[PDB]
Formats: C-alpha cells, sequence, structure tokens
C-alpha cells in the first residue's frame, strides 16, 4: 500500500508493553533460531539503526496502478472465478441479523467477547462488553447508531495498529520485522459479518480445490482429500509472496469486490461498500497517524477469505496474460491467504509468470528456495502448505500433515505464562504425524513435568477422524 500522508498528531504516552511469551524447558534443549518479536524501540536484541516504528510500515511500498487492458482482464478473471465460486456455494448470501453476526452460525464462529474494541473506544476506556451483549446478542446505542451510518454509507473509521506478540525467526526479530494486526472498530467487524458472514460460513463448509480455498479446513482429516486430488497432476508448484496482503493494489481489490459481491449473487448492496472501505484506510500507532491507499489491513474480518479469493483470481490473471485459451480447468489450486498450491498436466512456465504477477504489484518465488527455481515435475509430496508437508501414512494409506521438526521445536521452545500444559496437548496433535521416534524426541524435555499424550492415543484419534470406516474395519478380525 502507498503511504500518502503521515502525521505525528496527538498521543499521550505508550505503556511499557512486554511479551507474554516465556521460554520453556525445551528452549535449552533445541536452542532454536527463533525468538519473541521486538515490541519496543529499545529492545536490546534489535540491530543498531533499526527504528521499530518505521520497519512496521516499511512493507507499504506503493499501490501498483494497473493499466486499462490489465484491469479489464482482471475483471473477466474475477467474474469467472466468482462464477465457479457461487455455482458451488449458491446464492443464499442475505445479511445476518445482529444476533447471528455476534453468536455465529454453522460454519462461522462467534465474535470474541473480550478482545480489542478498536477506535475510538480504546481511548474512552470501553471494552467490547460495554458496547455489545454477546450472551443475548444485542448492541448498545453507540454500535446501533454506528451501524445505521454504514446503511447511509457515511461511516468513517481508523484502524488501531497493534504489534503481534509472537515467535519469529531471529533474523527478522533483530531486523525489527514485528508483524502488525490492524484492529478495526468492533462495529465495522460486526457489519462486515452481517454483509458477508453467510457467504463466509458457506465457503468454510465448502473448502476444497473446486472453490480453490482451504479456509475452514481441518488439516488432520482434509489432507487425505487434498492429497489424493493433487497427486493426479503431472506438475505441482508452491509459491511464496513477499507481503501478499500489503501489495494488493487498490484496482485489484476494487474489481474483485465489484465482481464477487454483486446483488445478483444474493448480497446486500452494502457488501461491496463495507469491503471497499478497507482500500483507503487510516492507521493509528502510538504517536503516528498513517493514511494508506491500497493493501488489506490484515486482521480485519474475512482477511483470510478475501486474500484467498484474490489469490485464486491472480493465478487465472497471470496465466491468461501469458498463455492463450486459459480457463479454470487448465489447472487446479487450493489457497489459504497468501499460501498456495497449484497443479496442472500442462507444463506451465511459472518462471515467465513472474512479471505478470508483478503487474498486480505481487512478487513470486518458489517455497522450494531453488535460487534457480520454478521447475516442472514437482509433486504434492514436495510442497509445503500451512507449514505442513504431504506425507503418506504407511499404516492407513492416507496422507497426513507433517510439520518440519525445527518448527515444532520452536513452537515448543516458547509459551505464554501458565498455558504450557494446554499448548503441549495442542502441539502433540501437530507432531503426531512426524512419527513415533520424532514425537518422543520433541516431547522428551517435558516428560515428568507435564502430561504428554501417548503417540498411540493420538494416532488412533487421527485414524477415526480421517476415515471412521477404516478404524471400524480394523476390528473385523480377532488378534493372536
Amino acid at each position: 500500500g502507498l503511504i500518502v500522508d503521515t502525521r505525528d498528531v496527538e498521543e499521550r504516552v505508550h505503556v511499557a508493553r512486554k511479551t507474554k511469551l516465556a521460554p520453556t524447558v525445551a528452549h535449552g534443549v533445541f536452542n532454536p533460531e527463533f525468538g519473541p518479536a521486538a515490541l519496543s524501540n529499545k529492545d536490546p536484541r534489535l540491530n543498531e539503526g533499526v527504528v521499530l516504528d518505521e520497519v512496521i510500515f516499511s512493507k507499504h511500498k506503493g499501490d501498483t496502478k494497473m493499466s486499462a487492458e490489465d484491469k479489464a482482464l482482471f475483471r473477466r478473471c474475477a467474474a469467472d472465478y466468482a462464477s465457479r465460486l457461487h455455482s458451488v456455494l449458491g446464492t443464499a448470501n442475505a445479511p445476518l441479523s445482529i444476533y447471528e453476526a455476534i453468536k455465529g452460525v454453522d460454519g462461522l464462529d462467534a465474535m470474541e467477547p473480550d478482545t480489542a474494541p478498536g477506535l475510538p473506544w480504546a481511548l474512552q476506556g470501553k471494552r467490547r462488553g460495554a458496547l455489545i451483549d454477546f450472551e443475548n446478542g444485542t448492541v448498545g446505542p453507540e454500535v446501533e447508531a454506528a451501524l445505521k451510518l454504514m446503511e447511509k454509507r457515511e461511516y468513517k473509521f481508523a484502524c488501531q495498529t497493534f504489534l503481534k506478540d509472537e515467535i519469529r525467526p531471529m533474523e527478522k526479530v533483530r531486523a525489527g520485522k514485528t508483524r502488525i494486526v490492524d484492529v478495526l472498530p468492533v462495529e465495522h467487524i460486526l457489519y462486515t459479518r452481517m454483509m458477508i458472514g453467510r457467504f463466509c460460513a458457506q465457503m468454510h463448509s465448502n473448502n476444497g480445490p473446486q472453490i480453490g480455498s482451504a479456509v475452514g479446513c481441518n488439516p488432520d482429516v482434509d489432507w487425505q482429500r487434498f492429497g489424493t486430488h493433487f497427486a493426479q497432476y503431472r506438475n505441482v508448484w508452491d509459491v511464496d509472496y513477499s507481503a501478499f496482503d500489503a501489495n494488493h493494489c487498490s484496482d485489484a481489490m476494487n474489481i474483485m469486490f465489484e465482481e464477487v459481491f454483486r446483488t445478483e449473487f444474493g448480497f446486500h448492496p452494502n457488501a461491496e461498500w463495507i469491503l471497499k472501505t478497507l482500500v483507503n484506510t487510516e492507521h493509528a500507532y502510538e504517536n503516528k497517524r498513517i493514511t494508506v491507499e491500497g493493501g488489506m489491513p490484515s486482521g480485519c474480518s474475512a482477511t483470510s477469505i478475501i486474500n484467498t479469493i484474490l489469490n485464486n483470481i491472480y493465478v487465472l490473471y497471470a496465466l491468461r496474460r501469458h498463455y492463450e485459451g486459459v480457463e479454470l480447468d487448465t489447472y487446479t489450486m487450493i489457497s489459504y491467504g497468501d499460501d498456495i498450491v497449484v497443479a496442472s498436466d500442462y507444463d506451465l512456465d511459472f518462471e515467465a509468470l513472474k512479471p505478470h504477477f508483478k503487474s498486480l504489484g505481487q512478487t513470486i518465488t518458489p517455497a522450494d528456495k531453488s535460487d534457480k527455481g520454478f521447475v516442472l515435475g514437482h509433486s504434492i509430496t514436495d510442497v509445503t502448505f500451512l507449514k505442513r508437508h504431504f506425507h503418506m501414512d504407511y499404516g492407513t494409506g492416507f496422507y497426513k500433515p507433517v510439520m518440519a521438526s525445527k518448527t515444532l521445536e520452536a513452537i515448543l521452545s516458547f509459551a505464554r505464562r501458565g498455558t504450557i500444559q494446554e499448548k503441549l496437548i495442542s502441539v502433540a496433535g501437530l507432531a503426531v504425524h512426524s512419527g513415533p521416534d520424532e514425537y518422543r524426541r520433541l516431547f522428551e524435555p517435558f516428560q515428568g513435568l507435564f502430561e504428554i499424550p501417548s503417540y498411540r492415543s493420538l494416532y488412533l484419534r487421527w485414524v477415526n477422524a480421517v476415515c471412521g470406516d477404516a478404524a471400524a474395519a480394523l476390528e473385523h478380525h480377532h488378534h493372536h
């Protein structure tokens, strides 16, 4: 996104914000090249000269202005993908009530009761609970009034930019590449969910390569479904972007919103509008006041779905700008935000698409850091997706998500205070697929201090999850 105006205006003082992540007993064992990001200009781990306030927003390096020809091509692609999408999902995309928007529905989780409220409530000392009743599912007069401004399309707002307290690679920690979460006003999130929550629920339910989205997937069970699909194709690619979200040009964001969220597809007319408000945004960090044109806020409602949709359209766009007679059945893909796996029986030249993605302001390289990359003949067992590989389980003959051992190690190496027991169980579910030997090693440091699940227990849980029939079938016989 293009930073078009900065201001130092106002601000009182910044409260000493530290990281809640503390090392665990595993840190001393694995000695990972990972650390809690910097949350302070005076973090002693930073490199000299690095101003944290500036590096945050360094990702906003412009709003690629697409040519006329390229906009008309982008629209055709956006329409063609919207055609596939709404053919599968249907056209029951009417607004949620205020109740359903808060409480959720099948395929859409409830709004967070006590997360950040946004601006200007954080200044006024009001939590989300003061503005919205989450149990009953009603709204106080402030929200109710704000909503009715959006109906008139006169509503305006600022994004509250927080630093993301999380584990990062140490090179990025030292560089002061702390990620940010743009916290929009609770009423904006609410109304966004009203306008497109029905559609989102329906995309979660329908996750798969047909709609080209993995948002709302359960990697445990769904990896088999995804695995068997992509194994069929001669060629598979996995693609890295640099700052996918930020480099969504306003032209691409605008066209996508117009093509995907049309009233003729069952949406309220203010679906297009509320989404278009994400294009030109104002951001509030401590003292600075940065207005930005282009890019997705990231952390706004439906960020994953929106990014996923754009990713789908970009593939169609890029291919159609290079090759002739390209359609949705020329290839197949699944995406989750910037994350992407494409496959085709055609020998597509993904290296030559580099400039075609650059016309959208996006910069692509292979995840398989080949420095001499994008090659034919890669398969699903070679690629990474949601930080998971696709490996065949010998026992079942089903694909399973295998995370890299260094990543498991880093995730185990740090935790928020007094949540380690809970985090261990959660990560045990991730690490089970790495095999009994590596499982035992990863949890070796924790043995005796905390409850570690048995490899056996989690294996059996997984087999029932992926295929209940299979698990039942193993009991047709009697043992020794």
